[PDB]
C-alpha cells in the first residue's frame, strides 16, 4: 500500500478526499496541469507556488529526447522539472491514440518510470476511440488488460490502469471490474479526449458512470483529458477525483481565454470577466498588442487560476452541500453539457447509494431538474408510506404534500422554492406522533415501535427536542435538519426492534474495545454492515454476535465501509461502555 | 441638457451606454460604492484606483455634521473626499426610511448639493414601503412629486427623479408618466430595498417593469439600493444602467463574503471562489486571524471585485449577445430568483420591444426557460404565417417545425440544442421561395410582393446571396443571419408595396439632404418612426411627404428614435439623390 486514499467531505457522487502517495499527501478533488518537457510555457516551479502540489508528463516524450532523457536520467524528474510536489506522468498512449503505433514497449517505459524516481507511472493502455468497431475496441482492450497485468508484475511504484472500451458501455464495465482485481492505486477513465473536444458530454457522462458502477469505490477516479473548468462540477458531482489539463496552455498559444462557462477568443473579449492577477491588472485591448511569448504566458497563468479557482468553487459547494445547485447552474454553459446534466440525473439508482442522508443547505428549487435531484427522488418515496399512515397532509411547493409530521424534517422543511413553505409546529398531545413518523422515515419501517411509548419535550419554541422513556434520553430531534440523533438508550431499542442487519456497521474483534469506549470506528476495521447505510445516517456499531457497541452517524455508505480500508466508517457518539 | 446619454451596444432590454456629466464620461452598467462621510471601509481614492469612475455619499448626512458641513461648503464634496470621478449624493430619503421624517427641507437639502458642488442631485422622494396599504403610497406619492415640482424648478444641477409607488404597478406607471414628463436626467426606482434584503426578487422585476414601461427609454434608470452581485445580470436584462452599493462595506464588517450567487460566512468558508488581488493571496482561515479592521477591510475589496468583475461580466455577455445565457445561469443561484427570472419572462410585450432582430451569437437551448426568450416567441409567432403557405415543414429542435425557407435564417440556422439542425439549401427552383419567405417574416405581411419577379444568384455554395430584377439588384441575403440586406432599389419598391408607417423613419427638414446624400440618421433629427422597428431592422428613412430618403439599419427601436436626442439611429446603407 503506497497510496493511501480517504473521504473526508462528499456531495452528490462526488467527494472532497485525502489521497496520500509515499509520504505526499494532496486534497481531491485536484487538477494537474501537463507540462511540455520541451517547452514549459509556466515552470513547473512557479505552478507549484501557485498551489499545483501534482502535475503530470509524457515520459515517453522524455524517452525520445536525447536530451531530455538524459537529464531525467541523471537528477530524477523531480530535480529535472525543479518540482517538489507530486509528479505522475503518462506512459505516450496519447501518442498512440494520434499515431496508432509507439516506439517503445510497455515493458520498457514503466522500466524508464522506475529509473527516473517518477511519483506515479502509466503503463502503455490503449485509449480506444469513441463509436469504434466492437471488433477494435475488444482487441484493443484485452491488449490494454494484458499490458496491465505485465505492469502489475514488475511495478514497484504508484501507477495509473486506465479504464478503456470506447463507447461501449459493457466494455467499460468489464475493464472496470477487472482493473479493480488488480493491485492498481488509481484508475483512470480514457478514450474521451475526442469526446470532450467534440462536446459530447453525454457520452461521457454515459462511460463515466458505466466506469463508476464496476468500479471499486475506494481508489481515486482520474478523468484523462478533462481540463477544462466547463466539466469540472459534473463530473466532480459523478465521482471523478482528478483531472489533468494541457488546455491551459494550448489555448493560451492560441489566444484562447477560459472561462468556467466556456472558451472565448482574445479578439472577442472587450472586457476580461475575471479578477485574477492578470485579469486584475491588465485589459483585452492591451493583452492583444503585447508580445506572443507574453500573451501566451498572462493567458496560460490566466487560465490556470480559473481552473484552480473551479475547483476551490467546486470543494466548497461539497463542503456546503451545494454541489448539484452548482452543477445546475454550470449547465447552463451550452447546450451540449445542459444535455449530458439531464442524462446524468436518470441515474438515480447510482446516485442514491452515496447521497448523503443530510446536508448543511437547504434543498432549493431553482429548476425543473432539482426536483430530478436524488434527494428529491428519496425523500418523495420513504415519504409514501409514512403519509397512508400519519395522514393529515398539508402543501408542499417541492414534493406537492407532505404528512404533518415529517414537516419539521429534511428536506421538506429545510427546502425553499418559489413560494415558502410553512412548516407546522407539534401540539403536547402531537409531539410523540412526529418523533414516530420521523423515526420510520429516518430508519425504515418498524422504527417507530422504538419510540411509541416516549415522552418528547418541546423547547421555548414548540419545536420538539428531547425524547425520553421512564429516565435516560432515547435521542433528539435536531434543530438543523428535524432529524433523530441516538443516544446509547433510543439505540439499544432500535436494536431489539430492527431485525439483524437493519442500520448495523459489524466491526473488528480488535475494534470492538475501542468502539465500546466511544472511539470512533475506522473502515479498514468494518467486516460487514447493512447495504442501506447512507452517509450520515445514525448508525449501530455492533460485534458479530450482534452485540450493540456503541451508536454514532455513518461517513460512508454501508457498502463503502466494507471495502474502505482507510478513514473513518463511523463517528460515534456514544459507547455502550 | 446637463447630461448626456448613449446606447452604444445591447442585448435584451439591457444595454451598455455613455453618460457624461461635467465631461465626465463614464460606461454603463455602472455600479457606485457607497461612501459613508464618518467611517470610510475603503476611500474614494482607492475606489478611484479601483476603476470605480462613480460614488455616491448622504448629503443629508454631510449637511446634519458641522465638521463635514465646513470642509463641504469649503472645499467642495470632489476635494473633501479626494474623488475626481463622477459624485453624487442622495437626499436623505434613506433616513426617511428608517425614520419617517429628517430635520431638513426639499429645498434646503436641494439647494445645499447645489452649494457643494455635487455632480449629481437628489430631491426628498419618500421610499414607501413594499406592501403599505394604498392610501399611504398615494399619499407619499403626491408629496414625492410636489417635491419633483419644486425640484424641476430650483433645479440648477443634474438630479435623480425617483419612481416611488410601492409595490402598486397602476401608481409606479403613473410616478414613471410624471417624473419622464418633467426635466431630470435619471430616474432611480426606490422602495426596493426591503424587497432585496428579503430577497423577494420577483415583486422587484414587476415594479421595474412596470417602472421601465412608463420611461422614457433615453433617460438612465438607477435600482436604488442594488448592491449585491445576485441581481446584476437579471436587472440589466431589465434595463436598468445604473447600482449603488453598500452592502461591499456592511456586509465586511459582519464577516459575509460576496459572491456573484450570493453571499457566504466568512466562519463557513474553507476555501475562496475567487481569484482576486485577496482571495488568490490569501486562504479563509488566514482571514479569521487578522484583527477585525483587516479582516473587513480586505473582505470589503473583495466584495468590490466581485461587483466590479460581475458587470464586466454583464458587459461582455452584452456584447456577445449573451444576455438572456447569463441571466439563466444566474438564475440558479436562489430560489427565490429563478422565480423572478421565469416572471421576467412572462413580461413578453416589454422585452420584445427591444429586443434586437439579429445576433451574432447562436441561440442555445439550454434550459425550460430558454424556449419563452423573446427572440423564441418572436420567430414562433413571425414564422405562423410563412409556415401556412410556403409549406415545407422541416423539423427545428426549438421550434419543432418551420418551413424550410426560413431554415436559412435566424434564429432558425445557427440555434443549438440537445442534437444540432440541419439546414436545408435551396434548390434554383426554390431560391425565390427562401427571398420571399424571409421577406415575409423580416419585413411583416405583404412584403413578399416586392421581390416576387426577381432572380436569386447561388453562391459558390447552394446559399442565396443577392437579389436583382431587370439588372438591379434589389437586395442580398447575408450569410450570417440569413436576413436579407436592402438595397436602394428594394427599398423603393417596399417603400410603395408596405403602407405608411411600416419601415419608416421620418426625418428633420435640415436632415433631409445628408439622409439623400447617404449620410447616417442621428436620432435628434428622427421626429417620427414605425413603433413596429426593432433595433437593427432595415429602414426606410424618409421625410415627413413619405417621400424615400434613402436606407440603412436601425440602431434602436421605433419608439428609441424619437424619444432620444444624442447618438446614431440609422446606419444608412445608400442615399437616393
Ligand atoms: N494513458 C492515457 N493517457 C491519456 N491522455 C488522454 N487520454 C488518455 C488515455 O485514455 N490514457
Ligand atoms: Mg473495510
Ligand atoms: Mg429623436
Ligand atoms: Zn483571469
Ligand atoms: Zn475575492
Amino acid at each position: 500500500k503506497m497510496l493511501k486514499f480517504e473521504i473526508k467531505a462528499r456531495d452528490g457522487a462526488g467527494r472532497i478526499g485525502k489521497l496520500e502517495v509515499n509520504g505526499k499527501k494532496i486534497e481531491t478533488p485536484a487538477i494537474m496541469p501537463v507540462v511540455n518537457p520541451k517547452q514549459m510555457v509556466v515552470e513547473p516551479k512557479e505552478l507549484e507556488k501557485m498551489g499545483f502540489e501534482i502535475i503530470i508528463t509524457n515520459s515517453y516524450i522524455i524517452y525520445k529526447d536525447e536530451e531530455l532523457r538524459r537529464k531525467a536520467l541523471e537528477l530524477g524528474i523531480h530535480r529535472m522539472l525543479d518540482y517538489n510536489g507530486i509528479i505522475e506522468v503518462d506512459s505516450g498512449s496519447f501518442q498512440l491514440m494520434k499515431y496508432g503505433s509507439i516506439e517503445v514497449s510497455n515493458r520498457e517505459i514503466i522500466e524508464f518510470q522506475h529509473r527516473i524516481g517518477v511519483d506515479i507511472g502509466t503503463f502503455l493502455d490503449i485509449p480506444t476511440p469513441p463509436d469504434a468497431p466492437r471488433e477494435q475496441a475488444v482487441k484493443e482492450l484485452e491488449i490494454t488488460l494484458s499490458r496491465a497485468r505485465e505492469a502489475e508484475e514488475i511495478k514497484e511504484i504508484p501507477m495509473n490502469a486506465t479504464i478503456q472500451g470506447s463507447t461501449y458501455t459493457d466494455l467499460r464495465r468489464y475493464a472496470a471490474r477487472r482493473l479493480s482485481s488488480m493491485n492498481f492505486e488509481i484508475h483512470p477513465i480514457g478514450g474521451v479526449v475526442p469526446l470532450l473536444e467534440s462536446y459530447r458530454f453525454r457520452d461521457v457522462v454515459d462511460i463515466v458512470i458505466s466506469s463508476k458502477m464496476a468500479l471499486r469505490p475506494d481508489r481515486p477516479v482520474h478523468l484523462f483529458g478533462a481540463g477544462h473548468p466547463i466539466v469540472f462540477a459534473l463530473a466532480v458531482a459523478m465521482g471523478v477525483d482528478l483531472f489533468d489539463s494541457a488546455s491551459y496552455a494550448l489555448y493560451a498559444k492560441d489566444d484562447r481565454y477560459m472561462t468556467p462557462e466556456g472558451t472565448k477568443r482574445l479578439d472577442e473579449l472587450d472586457y476580461f470577466p475575471c479578477s485574477c492577477p492578470v485579469c486584475s491588472k491588465y485589459t483585452p485591448q492591451e493583452l492583444r498588442e503585447m508580445p506572443k511569448e507574453e500573451r501566451t504566458r498572462l493567458l496560460a497563468l490566466h487560465n490556470l487560476w480559473v481552473i484552480k479557482e473551479e475547483i476551490k468553487r467546486v470543494k466548497q459547494a461539497i463542503k456546503e452541500g451545494e454541489l448539484w445547485r452548482l452543477v445546475d447552474e454550470r449547465a447552463r454553459s451550452h447546450p451540449k453539457l445542459y444535455s449530458a446534466y439531464k442524462r446524468l440525473l436518470e441515474h438515480y439508482t447510482f446516485l442514491e447509494e452515496f447521497e448523503p442522508i443530510t446536508k448543511k443547505s437547504a434543498l432549493f428549487k431553482i429548476s425543473n431538474e432539482s426536483l430530478r435531484w436524488p434527494v428529491v427522488r428519496r425523500a418523495k418515496e420513504r415519504a409514501k408510506s409514512i403519509n397512508e399512515r400519519f395522514g393529515e397532509l398539508v402543501e408542499h411547493p417541492i414534493f406537492g404534500r407532505v404528512s404533518r409530521y415529517l414537516s419539521l424534517t429534511y428536506p421538506f422543511a429545510q427546502s425553499e422554492a418559489e413560494d415558502d413553505f410553512k412548516i407546522e409546529k407539534p401540539t403536547k398531545e402531537d409531539a410523540i406522533k412526529y418523533v414516530m413518523a420521523i423515526a420510520e422515515y429516518q430508519f425504515g419501517e418498524g422504527a417507530s415501535r422504538a419510540f411509541d411509548d416516549a415522552k418528547v419535550e418541546l423547547s421555548k419554541t414548540g419545536m420538539p427536542r428531547q425524547v425520553k422513556v421512564n429516565g435516560k434520553r432515547l435521542a433528539t430531534v435536531r434543530a438543523d435538519d428535524g432529524l433523530l440523533t441516538l443516544g446509547i438508550e433510543g439505540a439499544k431499542r432500535l436494536h431489539r426492534v430492527l431485525p439483524y442487519p437493519r442500520m448495523r456497521v459489524v466491526v473488528n474483534k480488535e475494534a470492538e474495545p475501542f468502539a465500546r469506549k466511544g472511539k470512533d470506528v475506522f473502515a479498514k476495521f468494518v467486516i460487514f454492515a447493512d447495504p442501506g447505510i447512507r452517509p450520515y445516517d445514525e448508525v449501530l456499531v455492533v460485534n458479530e454476535n450482534d452485540e450493540l457497541l456503541a451508536t454514532g452517524q455513518a461517513l460512508l455508505s454501508g457498502r463503502e465501509m466494507i471495502v474502505f480500508q482507510y478513514g473513518r466508517a463511523v463517528k460515534v457518539r456514544k459507547g455502550v461502555e
